[PDB]
């Protein structure tokens, strides 16, 4: 029903932002990918980004699958997740950790603890108000 975006702190200062329909699924993201030519990603290659609510830090990297037209452009990789994701985390070796599981439960030491054990869909709006509490919400639109 909504389109969220996010702000993800930036190793050494600033912010990217992402676009995501699965607030849920950040938890699991394995990297950033934007396309190579993207001018307003391209200094960040190479760099980190922090997941929001976590401690963990993922790769900014670049990938011609990327539609700079797409949300922000910048595009949130989970592996584990998206069928999409997983084509790129192939192209990238990047590992799919997954953060629900069979039973749509979420779980995980990156889930922050006040969503872990939650199904699927009430972690999505749980999630949304985490971010927005703790800053990371930028915007949200309707569909």
């Amino acid at each position: 029903g909504k389109l969220y975006t996010l702000r993800y702190e930036v190793e050494g200062g600033g912010f990217i932002e992402i676009a995501t329909v699965r607030p849920e699924t950040v938890f699991a993201d394995q990297a950033i990918a934007v396309h190579p030519e993207d001018e307003r990603y391209r200094h960040l290659l190479g760099k980190r980004a922090r997941i929001p609510l976590t401690e963990v830090w993922i790769p900014i990297l670049a990938d011609p699958a990327v539609e700079k037209d797409f949300g922000t452009g910048a595009l949130k990789v989970t592996p584990a997740h998206d069928p999409l994701d997983y084509e790129i985390g192939e192209r990238h070796g990047l590992k799919p950790v997954s953060v629900i599981n069979l039973e749509g439960r979420m779980e995980g030491e990156r889930v922050p603890e006040a969503l872990r054990g939650l199904d699927r869909f009430e972690a999505r709006r749980k999630a949304v108000e985490l971010f927005r509490e703790a800053g990371h919400l930028v915007k949200e639109e309707d569909y």
